[PDB]
């Protein structure tokens, strides 16, 4: 039994359905915020949250870092303390330095100025490595990294709970604290980076979590809207 | 603009729709928890919340007292301190001792042992008295009772916020504290009462908020399930 906070609604994905796709489909059909679509296998955990923040898209993109912090907190509550989680700006997850899943984000609009009707954040997390020869960016899997005592259902519940904590704080105006939490977890800050066909040093982020990428002569601003799933 | 907490979804009632009925209709159609249907006029405020507590109906009935406490807290935050709010066991509201609206409750089942698929709590609050000659239990109206500086939209927002606070505490196991808050607001406790065709002294309530009604020779238990809208 998967128990979510009050006013979150869990829905297991059925045949032909995957969580991120289904949550987006349901969101476009008018299903409200608070839906958590999930799909658990022995080798993978997928889940997706439907949100509706009443701000322009530019600002609603903070839901990605917010749910990343949620995930880091959720795994830290369940895993051995030596397991390090870092968050890539683009939503990729790293466990003990290795690519191990990702957070995805979609919304009802791609205009930075428009308030979206909906936004969905999806988690994909490998639990055991898939060795079938399917193309993957993942370099490890959760249970390969010392987290064998972490149950997938409990991790899902915990992600939902910690995401809700940070989303509520974001709503109460605590963006600055969120920025600080996220900066401490950010992968590769201060280091070389290629992004959106540009290269430089990942200097940090602006208030809307846009990447500041400094090359030899200029600083590029890459808005976080660029990672929206099209 | 009516702003609700994150993961609450406001929906204004359209032509042919009223909040409590519509929320129940939508709930039976599968709309999840967190919907707040509302309808504001100059003379009346109506609203309804869709909930889905994962407990048997017997225990889910606590949502009525919970949302009553929510309302008392919400009005107290906005009204002059001399305005007294009391809660009837059956959901009726009293302002300065006079009947002035009510909370209603419905659910997907009437079996006390079954976990309901949904529960809806509705608020009906008169703002000015209706003098058209329509039959009403109400003896006053909010703006007749010194609350002219309370805006209906702000009261609605506040009800939603305070209900969510108490529903979250209920979920975290704080039933005992809820009982205490509710007992302090209860109308007519320790006094004569007629209920479900029985008469006696309203002694108090059991853990499931069932009324203990003591007559000359016995104590009746009236379960709160009896106030479910059929
Ligand atoms: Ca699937
Ligand atoms: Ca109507
Ligand atoms: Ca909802």
């Amino acid at each position: 039994t998967i128990t979510f906070p009050p006013l979150m609604t869990g829905e297991a994905a059925g045949p032909g359905q995957d969580p991120f796709d289904l949550a987006c489909q349901k969101a476009e059909l008018g299903v409200d915020a608070g839906l958590v679509v999930y799909e658990l296998g022995t080798d993978v955990l997928r889940a997706a949250l439907v949100l509706a923040p009443e701000v322009p898209l530019a600002k609603a993109m903070a839901m990605l870092p917010v749910c990343g912090v949620g995930f880091q907190n959720a795994l830290g509550a369940l895993a051995p303390p030596e397991v390090a989680v870092h968050l890539d700006w683009n939503g990729a997850l790293r466990i003990n330095g290795a690519r191990c899943g990702r957070l995805r984000i979609a919304a009802s609009t791609d205009d930075p100025d428009t308030q979206p009707d909906w936004l969905v954040v999806g988690l994909d997390l490998p639990l055991w490595p898939e060795g079938d020869g399917g193309e993957t960016p993942d370099e490890t899997a959760l249970y390969a990294e010392g987290c064998a005592d972490v149950a997938a259902p409990r991790l899902l519940e915990s992600w939902a709970r910690h995401c809700l904590h940070w989303i509520n704080r974001w709503d109460e105006g605590e963006l600055e604290t969120i920025h600080g939490e996220w900066r401490g977890l950010a992968h590769g800050m201060g280091e070389a980076r290629t992004e959106a066909g540009r290269s430089g040093t990942f200097l940090g982020v602006d208030e809307d979590f846009g990447m500041l990428l400094r090359d030899e002569t200029t600083t590029h601003l890459i808005p976080l809207t660029t990672v929206l799933v099209q």
